[PDB]
């Protein structure tokens, strides 16, 4: 069984994962797993602390987050990373902005 804190962390995680735009697209999809270092080596020269949602979920399911802010900080790092690597005109950049706002609104509601 999972702790109440794990259940709250999961509610925040699922809110980001499952958010859909007006067309029904989950903006989380590209963030679930980073490209490999072999695939995209220059990402890892620009981004000093890589993060994706696979990492966050396994940490949460390993009962390692002591509170909600610790998870939020990892999401914020991931979205900051996406917006550092990609240009502001790009779709991934814009998706990261929206999901960062979704994250904060979810934390406020909970
Ligand atoms: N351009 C990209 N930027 N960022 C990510 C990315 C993925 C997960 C977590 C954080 C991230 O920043 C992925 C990207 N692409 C995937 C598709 N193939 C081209 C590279």
């Amino acid at each position: 069984y999972m702790t109440p804190m794990q259940q709250k962390l999961n509610e925040v995680y699922e809110a980001v994962k499952n958010y859909t735009d007006k067309r029904g697209r989950r903006l989380s999809a590209i963030f679930l797993r980073l490209p490999s270092r072999s695939e995209l080596p220059d990402y890892y020269l620009t981004i000093k602390k890589p993060m994706d949602m696979e990492k966050i979920r396994s940490h949460m399911m390993a009962n390692k987050y002591q509170d909600i802010d610790s998870m939020v900080e990892d999401f914020v790092m991931m979205f900051n990373n996406a917006c550092t690597y990609n240009e502001p005109e790009s779709l991934i950049y814009k998706d990261a902005l929206v999901l960062h706002k979704v994250l904060l609104e979810t934390r406020r509601d909970l």
